[PDB]
Protein backbone atom coordinates (compact mmCIF):
# COMPACT_ATOMS: atom_id res chain seq x y z
CA UNK A 1 0.00 0.00 0.00
CA UNK A 2 1.41 3.39 -1.03
CA UNK A 3 2.90 5.27 1.91
CA UNK A 4 3.40 2.11 3.98
CA UNK A 5 1.63 0.90 7.10
CA UNK A 6 3.08 3.14 9.80
CA UNK A 7 0.47 5.40 11.36
CA UNK A 8 1.58 8.07 8.90
CA UNK A 9 0.99 5.79 5.92
CA UNK A 10 -2.51 5.15 7.24
CA UNK A 11 -3.01 8.91 7.63
CA UNK A 12 -1.83 9.51 4.04
CA UNK A 13 -4.48 7.07 2.77
CA UNK A 14 -7.21 8.59 5.00
CA UNK A 15 -7.55 5.29 6.88
CA UNK A 16 -6.78 6.97 10.22
CA UNK A 17 -8.33 10.42 10.79
CA UNK A 18 -6.11 13.45 11.28
CA UNK A 19 -6.53 17.22 11.38
CA UNK A 20 -5.05 18.02 7.98
CA UNK A 21 -3.71 21.53 7.35
CA UNK A 22 -2.36 21.15 3.82
CA UNK A 23 -2.14 18.44 1.18
CA UNK A 24 -0.57 18.26 -2.26
CA UNK A 25 0.72 15.44 -4.45
CA UNK A 26 4.00 15.20 -2.51
CA UNK A 27 3.17 15.70 1.16
CA UNK A 28 0.63 16.15 3.91
CA UNK A 29 0.68 18.50 6.92
CA UNK A 30 -1.44 17.68 9.98
CA UNK A 31 -1.56 18.52 13.68
CA UNK A 32 0.34 16.45 16.25
CA UNK A 33 -1.88 14.56 18.69
CA UNK A 34 0.59 15.10 21.57
CA UNK A 35 1.51 18.75 20.98
CA UNK A 36 4.68 20.02 22.65
CA UNK A 37 3.81 23.65 21.91
CA UNK A 38 0.61 25.65 21.39
CA UNK A 39 0.96 24.96 17.67
CA UNK A 40 2.64 21.66 16.79
CA UNK A 41 2.15 20.05 13.41
CA UNK A 42 3.93 17.57 11.15
CA UNK A 43 4.82 17.60 7.46
CA UNK A 44 5.29 14.16 5.97
CA UNK A 45 6.07 13.01 2.43
CA UNK A 46 3.58 10.72 0.73
CA UNK A 47 6.53 8.66 -0.48
CA UNK A 48 7.57 6.27 2.26
CA UNK A 49 11.10 6.92 3.49
CA UNK A 50 11.69 5.31 6.88
CA UNK A 51 14.15 7.85 8.30
CA UNK A 52 16.38 10.68 7.13
CA UNK A 53 19.51 8.52 7.41
CA UNK A 54 18.34 6.37 4.46
CA UNK A 55 17.07 9.18 2.21
CA UNK A 56 18.56 9.09 -1.28
CA UNK A 57 20.31 11.96 -3.04
CA UNK A 58 17.32 12.34 -5.37
CA UNK A 59 15.05 12.83 -2.36
CA UNK A 60 16.58 16.32 -1.95
CA UNK A 61 13.75 18.24 -3.63
CA UNK A 62 11.10 16.34 -1.67
CA UNK A 63 12.85 16.97 1.64
CA UNK A 64 13.22 20.66 0.83
CA UNK A 65 9.55 20.70 -0.17
CA UNK A 66 8.63 19.55 3.34
CA UNK A 67 10.42 22.58 4.78
CA UNK A 68 8.82 24.97 2.29
CA UNK A 69 5.37 23.58 3.07
CA UNK A 70 6.24 23.77 6.77
CA UNK A 71 7.06 27.46 6.61
CA UNK A 72 3.98 28.16 4.47
CA UNK A 73 1.71 26.33 6.92
CA UNK A 74 3.35 28.13 9.83
CA UNK A 75 2.55 31.45 8.16
CA UNK A 76 -1.05 30.38 7.44
CA UNK A 77 -1.42 29.33 11.09
CA UNK A 78 -0.28 32.77 12.23
CA UNK A 79 3.12 31.89 13.75
CA UNK A 80 4.38 35.39 13.02
CA UNK A 81 6.81 35.39 15.97
CA UNK A 82 8.67 32.32 14.71
CA UNK A 83 8.81 28.56 15.15
CA UNK A 84 11.15 25.58 15.35
CA UNK A 85 11.46 22.77 12.80
CA UNK A 86 12.71 19.38 13.97
CA UNK A 87 13.59 16.06 12.33
CA UNK A 88 14.30 13.14 14.68
CA UNK A 89 16.51 10.25 13.57
CA UNK A 90 16.77 6.94 15.33
CA UNK A 91 16.98 6.18 19.02
CA UNK A 92 19.08 9.16 20.12
CA UNK A 93 16.70 11.40 18.21
CA UNK A 94 13.72 9.80 19.91
CA UNK A 95 12.13 8.76 16.62
CA UNK A 96 8.97 6.75 17.34
CA UNK A 97 7.46 6.56 13.82
CA UNK A 98 9.73 5.36 11.02
CA UNK A 99 8.28 7.49 8.25
CA UNK A 100 10.40 10.59 7.76
CA UNK A 101 8.65 13.77 8.90
CA UNK A 102 9.25 17.36 9.90
CA UNK A 103 7.93 18.77 13.19
CA UNK A 104 6.93 22.43 13.28
CA UNK A 105 6.43 23.94 16.75
CA UNK A 106 5.44 27.45 17.71
CA UNK A 107 3.19 29.74 19.71
CA UNK A 108 5.56 29.88 22.70
CA UNK A 109 9.21 30.70 23.27
CA UNK A 110 11.29 27.67 22.30
CA UNK A 111 14.27 27.00 24.57
CA UNK A 112 17.87 25.92 24.09
CA UNK A 113 19.17 23.20 23.89
CA UNK A 114 16.46 21.72 21.65
CA UNK A 115 16.16 18.67 23.86
CA UNK B 1 26.16 40.23 6.36
CA UNK B 2 26.50 37.85 9.32
CA UNK B 3 29.24 35.93 11.08
CA UNK B 4 28.25 32.93 8.95
CA UNK B 5 29.02 34.98 5.86
CA UNK B 6 32.50 35.53 7.30
CA UNK B 7 32.84 31.78 7.79
CA UNK B 8 31.79 31.12 4.16
CA UNK B 9 34.30 33.70 2.96
CA UNK B 10 37.00 32.04 5.12
CA UNK B 11 37.60 35.34 6.90
CA UNK B 12 37.35 33.74 10.35
CA UNK B 13 38.23 30.19 11.38
CA UNK B 14 35.72 27.37 11.61
CA UNK B 15 36.06 23.61 12.12
CA UNK B 16 34.83 22.71 8.65
CA UNK B 17 33.44 19.20 8.16
CA UNK B 18 32.34 19.35 4.53
CA UNK B 19 32.07 21.90 1.76
CA UNK B 20 30.79 21.86 -1.80
CA UNK B 21 29.80 24.60 -4.24
CA UNK B 22 26.50 25.47 -2.53
CA UNK B 23 26.83 24.68 1.19
CA UNK B 24 29.20 24.30 4.13
CA UNK B 25 29.07 22.12 7.26
CA UNK B 26 31.03 23.06 10.37
CA UNK B 27 31.05 22.36 14.10
CA UNK B 28 28.98 24.70 16.27
CA UNK B 29 31.10 27.01 18.43
CA UNK B 30 28.67 26.53 21.37
CA UNK B 31 27.84 22.81 21.14
CA UNK B 32 24.84 21.40 23.01
CA UNK B 33 25.69 17.71 22.45
CA UNK B 34 28.86 15.63 22.03
CA UNK B 35 28.39 16.19 18.28
CA UNK B 36 26.75 19.45 17.24
CA UNK B 37 27.37 20.92 13.79
CA UNK B 38 25.66 23.26 11.34
CA UNK B 39 24.91 23.00 7.64
CA UNK B 40 24.46 26.34 5.89
CA UNK B 41 23.83 27.35 2.27
CA UNK B 42 26.30 29.67 0.63
CA UNK B 43 23.33 31.64 -0.71
CA UNK B 44 22.33 34.20 1.91
CA UNK B 45 18.80 33.19 2.83
CA UNK B 46 18.21 35.11 6.05
CA UNK B 47 15.56 32.81 7.52
CA UNK B 48 13.48 29.86 6.45
CA UNK B 49 10.33 32.00 6.32
CA UNK B 50 11.72 33.93 3.31
CA UNK B 51 12.85 30.87 1.35
CA UNK B 52 11.27 30.57 -2.10
CA UNK B 53 9.97 27.50 -3.90
CA UNK B 54 13.07 27.59 -6.12
CA UNK B 55 15.10 26.98 -2.93
CA UNK B 56 13.54 23.58 -2.22
CA UNK B 57 16.35 21.52 -3.74
CA UNK B 58 18.96 23.60 -1.90
CA UNK B 59 17.16 23.14 1.43
CA UNK B 60 16.88 19.41 0.87
CA UNK B 61 20.59 19.40 0.01
CA UNK B 62 21.34 20.80 3.47
CA UNK B 63 19.49 17.87 5.04
CA UNK B 64 21.20 15.26 2.85
CA UNK B 65 24.61 16.79 3.55
CA UNK B 66 23.56 16.83 7.20
CA UNK B 67 22.73 13.15 7.36
CA UNK B 68 25.86 12.20 5.40
CA UNK B 69 28.04 14.21 7.77
CA UNK B 70 26.31 12.64 10.78
CA UNK B 71 27.10 9.17 9.42
CA UNK B 72 30.69 10.25 8.76
CA UNK B 73 30.99 11.56 12.32
CA UNK B 74 29.84 8.18 13.66
CA UNK B 75 26.32 9.10 14.79
CA UNK B 76 25.07 5.54 14.33
CA UNK B 77 22.52 5.72 17.17
CA UNK B 78 20.73 8.73 15.67
CA UNK B 79 20.51 12.48 15.97
CA UNK B 80 18.21 15.50 15.77
CA UNK B 81 18.04 18.15 13.05
CA UNK B 82 16.79 21.62 13.97
CA UNK B 83 16.01 24.80 12.06
CA UNK B 84 15.04 27.84 14.12
CA UNK B 85 12.93 30.71 12.76
CA UNK B 86 12.55 34.09 14.38
CA UNK B 87 12.26 35.14 18.00
CA UNK B 88 10.06 32.28 19.21
CA UNK B 89 12.22 29.75 17.39
CA UNK B 90 15.30 31.16 19.10
CA UNK B 91 17.05 31.91 15.81
CA UNK B 92 20.49 33.34 16.64
CA UNK B 93 22.12 34.21 13.27
CA UNK B 94 19.94 35.49 10.43
CA UNK B 95 21.44 33.14 7.88
CA UNK B 96 19.51 29.88 7.42
CA UNK B 97 21.26 27.05 9.22
CA UNK B 98 20.45 23.43 9.99
CA UNK B 99 21.59 22.17 13.40
CA UNK B 100 22.57 18.52 13.70
CA UNK B 101 22.94 17.22 17.26
CA UNK B 102 23.81 13.76 18.49
CA UNK B 103 26.05 11.63 20.65
CA UNK B 104 23.58 11.72 23.54
CA UNK B 105 19.91 11.04 24.06
CA UNK B 106 17.94 14.01 22.75
CA UNK B 107 14.92 14.72 24.92
CA UNK B 108 11.31 15.78 24.47
CA UNK B 109 10.03 18.45 24.11
CA UNK B 110 12.74 19.74 21.73
CA UNK B 111 13.14 22.94 23.71
O1 LIG C 1 8.03 10.76 18.68
C1 LIG C 1 9.06 11.40 18.59
C2 LIG C 1 9.53 12.28 19.71
C3 LIG C 1 8.63 11.98 20.90
C4 LIG C 1 9.40 11.46 22.10
C5 LIG C 1 8.83 10.71 23.12
N1 LIG C 1 9.76 10.39 24.07
C6 LIG C 1 10.97 10.90 23.76
C7 LIG C 1 12.21 10.87 24.38
C8 LIG C 1 13.28 11.52 23.78
C9 LIG C 1 13.14 12.21 22.57
C10 LIG C 1 11.92 12.27 21.90
C11 LIG C 1 10.83 11.62 22.48
N2 LIG C 1 9.79 11.38 17.50
S1 LIG C 1 9.00 11.36 16.12
O2 LIG C 1 9.81 12.16 15.25
O3 LIG C 1 8.83 10.03 15.59
O4 LIG C 1 7.62 12.04 16.26
C12 LIG C 1 6.41 11.41 15.84
C13 LIG C 1 5.24 12.30 16.16
O5 LIG C 1 4.02 11.74 15.61
C14 LIG C 1 2.97 12.08 16.46
N3 LIG C 1 1.82 11.23 16.16
C15 LIG C 1 1.66 9.89 16.35
N4 LIG C 1 0.43 9.46 15.93
C16 LIG C 1 -0.14 10.58 15.45
C17 LIG C 1 0.73 11.73 15.59
N5 LIG C 1 0.27 12.93 15.15
C18 LIG C 1 -0.96 13.06 14.60
N6 LIG C 1 -1.81 12.01 14.45
C19 LIG C 1 -3.06 11.87 13.96
C20 LIG C 1 -3.41 10.53 14.10
N7 LIG C 1 -2.38 9.84 14.67
C21 LIG C 1 -1.46 10.80 14.85
C22 LIG C 1 3.55 11.95 17.86
O6 LIG C 1 2.76 12.61 18.83
C23 LIG C 1 4.96 12.52 17.66
O7 LIG C 1 4.98 13.92 17.95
Amino acid sequence: RPGGDTIFGKIIRKEIPAKIIFEDDRCLAFHDISPQAPTHFLVIPKKHISQISVAEDDDESLLGHLMIVGKKCAADLGLNKGYRMVVNEGSDGGQSVYHVHLHVLGGRQMHWPPG
